[PDB]
């Protein structure tokens, strides 16, 4: 079997494909045209993209594929060191890391966080009320500050206070300045031409604010003596049951980047991606608030009433579906190996899992894959092994699922009891990419149903 590819540059062969601020939509276009596999070549290097369950549920056999670096990723290295999600399987510290902070993020572990998760979303709902007639909400603005404030109390007992102001924190100028700088360099086809001396400069001295700042938090709680219950406390008090031995502070620092980074940029794009299909599909915007009005009987919600939301957890995984705010991840083969017995790979072999083609598989999912129909996932049991993947695979799969799902869950229950909303500007989607997905320039207006917090 001869891989389809796509159009070349000559010398540059594929790069080029690449000089997009939407990266991810271009290959996704890609994928439609060439199918289920198709390779992609830059000097000096080779990949391959893939889009079937056919193929992906082989790619996802952790026996003859391992996380691979992605170049963005080996770029956000230079700030998220060897945090968990930057750490090859094989480094010390990302199984060292993983055992100690697992219980961390455990379904259990959620009882815990509920009341400072509640703290953020209350704030939240307050703005809402409190915004005067014909106002509207700026979306995926408003759920970053619900999102940031929310790790910030649950990671290390720090309030970004973010409904309190307009301009970022010190720390997320540097971080987001960072994570654009990162993104920005995969296109760069001349990297050392002195006109790109300024952003080297600034990204350096984007490096060394995010590192004094959490450093200074690490040295202050240790000073203190606080045993707060978060991430911080879990992290300067656990061993590694393997090894007997707990994190350096130099690693310390690198989890506590490496979780404000998701913080800010994933389950704030979960949520705008989940309003946005429910303003656009009325009678499931009904059928997930009538769930929120018979089951949040109280004023503020308990962890019980949010596993209870089974239509707006429905709705959560239907929007992941379609637009799985972190779209692709990268494997490489351990061994020599043969794919879905068409596609021979050497050792060292990359791939990458295209998860918004993987999840419109028109074999897994059936012939309506565009439409938003939470009802797909009214039994987790009918949907096959490897064919719905946004938290990723195996030992390398997001930490962060449950604290993500109990967030948004939480967040949009209250939404949908609190408020109706309308698509007043007729939104047109657009999909801005960093690292994740978000529908840029997203608005809504809100009307109180008037029920007391
Ligand atoms: C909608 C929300 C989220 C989505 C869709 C998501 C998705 C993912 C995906 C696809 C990966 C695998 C990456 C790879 O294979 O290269 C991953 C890993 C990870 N995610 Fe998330 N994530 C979300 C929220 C969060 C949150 C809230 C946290 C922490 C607060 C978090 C922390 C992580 C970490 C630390 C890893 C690396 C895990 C490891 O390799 O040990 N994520 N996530
Ligand atoms: O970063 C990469 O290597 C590739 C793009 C590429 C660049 C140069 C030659 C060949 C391919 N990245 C990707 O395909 C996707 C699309 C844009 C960024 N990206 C990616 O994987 O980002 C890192 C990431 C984000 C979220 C979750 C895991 C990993
Ligand atoms: N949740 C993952 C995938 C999305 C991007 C990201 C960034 C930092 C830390 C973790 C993650």
């Amino acid at each position: 079997k001869e891989m389809p590819q796509p159009k070349t540059f000559g010398e540059l062969k594929n790069l080029p494909l690449l000089n997009t601020d939407k990266p991810v939509q271009a290959l996704m276009k890609i994928a439609d045209e060439l199918g289920e596999i198709f390779k992609f070549e830059a000097p000096g290097r080779v990949t391959r993209y893939l889009s079937s369950q056919r193929l992906i549920k082989e790619a996802c056999d952790e026996s003859r594929f391992d996380k691979n670096l992605s170049q963005a990723l080996k770029f956000v290295r230079d700030f998220a060191g060897d945090g968990l999600f930057t750490s090859w399987t094989h480094e010390k510290n990302w199984k060292k890391a993983h055992n100690i902070l697992l219980p961390s993020f455990s379904q259990q572990a959620m009882k815990g966080y509920h009341a400072m998760m509640v703290d953020i979303a209350v704030q939240l709902v307050q703005k809402w009320e409190r915004l005067n007639a014909d106002e509207h909400i700026e979306v995926p603005e408003d759920m970053t500050r619900l999102t940031l404030d929310t790790i910030g109390l649950c990671g290390f007992n720090y309030r970004f206070n973010s409904f309190y102001r307009d301009q970022p924190h010190p720390f997320i100028t540097s971080m987001v300045r960072a994570l654009d700088e990162a993104m920005n360099k995969l296109q760069r086809a001349n990297p050392d031409d002195p006109a790109y001396d300024e952003n080297k400069r600034q990204f350096q001295e984007d490096i060394k604010v995010m590192n004094d700042l959490v450093d200074k938090i690490i040295a202050d709680r240790k000073a203190s003596g606080e045993q707060s219950d978060d991430l911080l406390t879990h992290m300067l008090n656990g061993k590694d049951p393997e090894t007997g031995e707990p994190l350096d502070d130099e690693n310390i620092r690198y989890q506590i980047i490496t979780f404000l980074i998701a913080g800010h940029e994933t389950t704030s794009g979960l949520l705008s991606f989940a309003l946005y299909f429910l303003v656009k599909n009325p009678h499931v915007l009904q059928k997930a608030a009538e769930e929120a009005a018979r089951v949040l009987v109280d004023p503020v919600p308990s962890y019980k009433q949010v596993k209870q939301l089974k239509y707006v957890g429905m709705v959560l995984n239907e929007a992941l579906r379609l637009w799985p705010t972190a779209p692709a991840f990268s494997l490489y083969a351990k061994e020599d190996t043969v794919l879905g017995g068409e596609y021979p790979l050497e050792k060292g072999d990359e791939l990458m899992v295209l998860i918004p083609q993987l999840h419109r598989d028109k074999t897994i999912w059936g012939d309506d894959v565009e439409e938003f129909r939470p009802e797909r996932f009214e039994n987790p049991s009918a949907i096959p092994q490897h064919a719905f993947k946004p938290f990723g695979n195996g030992q390398r799969a997001c930490i962060g699922q449950q604290f993500a799902l109990h967030e948004a869950t939480l967040v949009l229950g209250m939404m949908l009891k609190h408020f109706d909303f309308e698509d007043h500007t007729n939104y047109e989607l657009d999909i801005k990419e960093t690292l994740t997905l978000k529908p840029e320039g997203f608005v809504v207006k809100a009307k109180s149903k008037k029920i007391p917090l």
